[PDB]
């Protein structure tokens, strides 16, 4: 069946045409300024009324996230998404590009965002031309890291993502602390819900 | 386990306290004005770049939808959500209140919103005090109706929802064309993603 069911092939516009003809991105943080790291008994992503909140980066509102690497094989076998049914167009075997996301981007009971498509921007480096890739979310993680620190403490903000071990080094020049020095730009391919 | 995992019990604030202490609602249509009924080969919910789009009404941005009734028993058995795994806190048997939603509110491959919680406002009538109820989404529908017409034609806009046959009559006074005369106010309980 056609995927997406309606409209343009958004993945092709990025992978083959770099986003040409589409608006320049805004940051998904601007969609929900009041969704912050706050304490209500425990530290969590909460709004100004102490209601759980999460974000939905789209092709219009990209996420810019501090990133570590991870091994996708144990995640696929026994991680947070291991019992999720394979959705439309999911690869056989280990997908070429995989990511893990923190609680800033899901609800763990009802909107888990397991085995969904994400586009990730790979900037120019000494090795790589600038280009977009398509990855699958295959894990959830804590994500208490920033571009300056691999560990913000047990209760520190949970913004960080993970990239598979073969995608991560594409972000580096030939010139690594365990978090990439620049935030990684990405969005959920099939989530276009904010104007 | 605690549900929601973090933050206040949002359902209790509506069901027991009518939303007290929370902001007055805005319309979810204002979150995405450019998500419109448009033709790209077929008629669909599409943005200004012909990308598929959908909405996520929350406690801050309610949906106001034209509503028909439906029989939840065949939907539970063999409708769009019949093979969805029962999530946390899903009832045994037929839930007391059930709704069906159109494509304006889901992606059918990756964000189906099957077996999720919705709060629905039941206004005062000659029989009912004003109050909120908690319903489960158990079906998807076409929804080519408005408060003035049960049938907007094969290609007409798909905004309409359905309410189970025992919830629907709670919207009427003792004073029915098949669509309720007033739009029904509702939101997804666990989706709080737009500021």
């Amino acid at each position: 069946p056609r995927n997406p069911e309606f409209g343009i092939f958004l993945n092709n516009r990025y992978l083959l045409h770099n986003g040409e003809g589409l608006p320049k991105p805004k940051d998904v943080k601007e969609t929900y300024p009041e969704c912050k790291w706050r304490k209500y008994g425990q530290w969590a992503w909460l709004d100004e009324n102490n209601v759980q909140c999460y974000l939905g980066p789209s092709y219009k509102y990209h996420a810019y996230s501090p990133a570590k690497n991870f091994d996708p094989v144990p995640s696929i076998q026994r991680g947070a998404c291991a019992d999720t049914a394979n959705p439309q167009d999911f690869p056989q075997g280990i997908p070429r590009y995989t990511i893990s996301v923190p609680y800033l981007y899901f609800n763990n009971f009802y909107d888990r965002r397991c085995k969904v498509r994400a586009l990730v921007k790979v900037p120019q480096t000494d090795k790589e031309k600038e280009h977009w890739i398509q990855a699958w979310v295959v894990e959830h993680n804590g994500g208490n890291w920033s571009t300056k620190s691999g560990d913000l403490g047990p209760n520190g903000p949970q913004e960080g993502i993970m990239l598979d071990t073969k995608l991560y080094p594409k972000f580096l020049n030939s010139g690594d602390i365990g978090v990439l020095p620049n935030k990684v730009e990405w969005f959920f391919l099939d989530i276009n819900t904010i104007g």
